[PDB]
């Protein structure tokens, strides 16, 4: 529908590189649409080229245009050329990830919730819209302002330490295990951005899970939301809390911060 533009390379610019990696490279640029007066600041993400669609291509683009939701980034525009660009609207602060270690000596206790909140908004969105993520972290949300955060990088290296163990040994990914991602991301920002299992190679994961070993219980986190966290990470994917479960609960401890993280 209406609802995803399909940009001619005329209409948007690149001006500065935000950041780059396998997937390809994300450009902050500028969006001028044809007969309007107005640019507008964006990211423009610009695939790999591929050597092998369009009507495919387009298809998922629509899904990710169509997404309706403060805490979920929506696909503004795409250009397709011998190259895939994705259009969105800029997210000035970055990655949450990069934000929180940052400004590490200055975040508290209610922002932190507050996060936890709004992420569990978005993935409980994109589980209403039957979408699941298969790559939630903390790098994978992104900071419109310091309050206002946004999941992107849905329905686009395998990022084993945020794995659901079904999904290490199946390849099984379904709402549940992104619930387990969520709690992975949690702990990332508990520990104000630490490397989950820090040095340990990735193939050594399943193993750790399957003794029962777990991400340890960041220093601020009283038990209460430790808890939360480990019930995110059981075996069973079906005892795991479910998204609209996580949005209570946080909303809840968000209502009275001090109780629940302790920071200096
Ligand atoms: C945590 C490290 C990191 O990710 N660094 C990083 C940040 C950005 C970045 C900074 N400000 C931004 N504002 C808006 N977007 C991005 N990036 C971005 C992410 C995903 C995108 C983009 C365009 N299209 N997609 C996919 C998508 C869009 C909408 C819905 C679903 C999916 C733009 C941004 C950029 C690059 C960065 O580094 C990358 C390697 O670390």
């Amino acid at each position: 529908q209406a609802l995803l533009r399909i940009l001619k390379e005329t209409e948007f610019k690149k001006i500065k590189v935000l950041g780059s990696g396998a997937f390809g490279t994300v450009y902050k640029g500028l969006w001028i649409p044809e007969g309007e007066k107005v640019k507008i600041p964006v990211a423009i993400k610009e695939l790999r080229e591929a050597t092998s669609a369009n009507k495919e291509i387009l298809d998922e683009a629509y899904v990710m245009a169509s997404v309706d939701n403060p805490h979920v980034c929506r696909l503004l525009g795409i250009c397709l050329t011998s190259t895939v660009q994705l259009i969105m609207q800029l997210m000035p602060f970055g990655c949450l990830l990069d934000y929180v270690r940052e400004h590490k000596d200055n975040i508290g206790s209610q922002y932190l919730l507050n996060w936890c909140v709004q992420i569990a908004k978005g993935m409980n969105y994109l589980e209403d819209r039957r979408l699941v993520h298969r790559d939630l972290a903390a790098r994978n949300v992104l900071v419109k302002t310091p309050q206002h955060v946004k999941i992107t990088d849905f329905g686009l290296k395998v990022p084993i330490k945020w794995m659901a163990l079904e999904s290490i040994l199946h390849r099984i990914y379904t709402h549940q295990s992104d619930v387990w991602s969520y709690g992975v991301t949690v702990w990332e920002l508990m520990t104000f951005g630490s490397k989950p299992y820090d040095g340990i190679p990735a193939s050594e994961i399943s193993s750790i899970l399957e003794k029962g070993e777990r991400l340890p219980q960041p220093p601020i986190c009283t038990i209460d939301v430790y808890m939360i966290m480990r019930k995110c990470w059981m075996i069973d994917a079906d005892s795991r809390p479910k998204f609209r479960e996580l949005i209570i609960e946080f909303s809840k401890m968000a209502r009275d911060p001090q109780r629940y993280l302790v920071i200096q």
